[PDB]
RNA sequence: AUCGCGAUUACGGAU
RNA sequence: CGCGAUUACGG
RNA sequence: AUCGCGAUUACGGAU
RNA sequence: CGCGAUUACGG
């Protein structure tokens, strides 16, 4: 049994989908990378720790690259023109039951559901208004 | 036209749904709160800023409360036994087109889709394994 | 919901009613004004904020024009001689439920109900006696 | 005549109605409180002052209590869990006619009428949007 | 109603028309940008302020970009060769009627109508003579 | 060409049109005024200069009279209560061709076109909401 | 407050 | 910052 | 005098 | 920390 498996990070129908696969799990930090050039790959890392006596804290990170070709001196390399960085920290008290945690996950999914304020602002280079 | 409207943060069928509604938009920080006692309410805040010459940066925050009743000296008040705090920062270069941003949003939605590694770990008080 | 809508501020039973409509939403401060020059308009603004860790506070301001001997659309100076200013601050502890808040609204409606002391004193250029 | 009379502050249809009565006029501040221990009473105060050469200012305050029984030193005392405070100040120019003042009263009544924006927001622990 | 809607900034007869849409209202500054990377977008901002006891001032800004593709560090980025800036400030007395304001709008529209002096000079990289 | 000619500033469809005609050319600053006393006239001035080595800049100023309750030919004080001031500054990089400039003019026409946000806000004594 | 003040444009300068 | 938090504060 | 300043609310703070 | 980032680094 494992949850350290590959999964679909970006879903575009059943083709053009971005899949990220396990790559490293050193020092309590799980890492997933999409295939092909590491330079143009999507990256996801995750870890958990006892931040304090009563809290556990997750640290999730995602990197979305802008695939491009670099040319210098006639030598072209596969690179990322730039990257978007997502850093999130989730703090959960040790009193949270599995039911409480499921609620916390639904809250995160709802926050980003299509059509809702926040994902709509981001997807349009906008802020709130 | 506005995206500063109320929306469903937690979806439980069509009943028991947690709705969060606009409450304040001071100093570039949009805030949403669920109804009833502010003390037991869900909170969501969001803001955007030009973090540097080439980047814009979103700061999203969510608070999930554990509803409980406090009793002291025979006086009972509606409170939150504790809260989960979600803090996320999304950095996006100014070269990102609307298409690039839509991709960034699909990445975030995919990261948290039911069944995927990360949301499954959280929902089970677990880490990666 | 979306409660930022036009409403009747001064009710004269259909004929001579003063309607006030949304006119600004800068900084989360909602504003409504009558169809007049801003020097002679009825103005209403409302905002909410967490005044402290234990309280939330609504700040409601109203501006009412002096109508007797008024010259519609004219320049009337000094400004202070032709306008009345209402300034309300409602502090509500974060423990107040919707029910508690409904009762608070009723208390305000009762305070200003027709025939009661306060409104009768104001309407007659009087004090309490 | 004398406008210093009792009135019903909170109307719950002649059953559980909070009526408030005259209780003090010391120092030019008219006071009304409900039939309770001074520690659990609803309180209303009003005072008028010639705040300037050409202005008159009414200062009105209402206190809505959340009644409770507290056990202090092993003994039960009637007390208030918390209180909600309404502080309003109305500045009216001395040139205001009686009919000009009636206009101000109607505006305040219309402002808080059931179904209108502001009372709706307050009653729902919400902001205007 | 709500006047914060999208509109066509540059009209090229429904084909290559530059339409601009709401994107931010943080800090009381209404913003509109076109569907482009933030680095190549048309931008329009507007804000109203009570610049004095008896004045209201609208501050409006428009940014027209000259789009281009630039090769930085051997990589292609969507950028703007240069930008044209329009900064306008309109000061209107509070005694201005709605019809007085309509008069101001018509003057501004007449000012820039095709064939009139000013737009003719600007369009021809010329001065008035 | 010679574009320093009389033109219609306020179009009321033939009847009640406000025409503005050349009235001064001192210092290369072109001026146009309506047929009124200078205290009640519509005034337009326009000039161009090389603001810097990289830019040219047009400075356009408009003065519009408050017409409601106006006394034609009378002495109306204070001046600030009876006049609105438009102040436009258009900066254009020296690389802008006539085509680029034509587009810049269209952007200005679109900004003020009837029915769009900005002109509707101004005409209704409002802000953005 | 004003500037036929500047800008890389919600910033800076001068009186 | 896989820094802490009473969560738009603090290191 | 003003504050979308605070409160334990006829008191206190700031400009 | 609505601190910045070349993103498990740094303030």
């Amino acid at each position: 049994a494992s949850n350290f498996t590959q999964f679909v990070l970006v879903d575009n129908g059943g083709t053009g989908d971005v899949t990220v696969a396990p790559s490293n799990f050193a020092n309590g930090v799980a890492e997933w990378i999409s295939s092909n050039s590491r330079s143009q790959a999507y990256k996801v890392t995750c870890s958990v720790r006892q931040s304090s006596a009563q809290n556990r804290k997750y640290t999730i990170k995602v990197e979305v690259p802008k695939v491009a070709t670099q040319t210098v001196g006639g030598v072209e390399l596969p690179v990322a023109a730039w990257r978007s960085y997502l850093n999130m920290e989730l703090t959960i008290p040790i009193f949270a039951t599995n039911s409480d945690c499921e609620l916390i996950v639904k809250a995160m999914q709802g926050l980003l559901k299509d059509g809702n304020p926040i994902p709509s602002a981001i997807a349009a280079n906008s802020g709130i208004y």
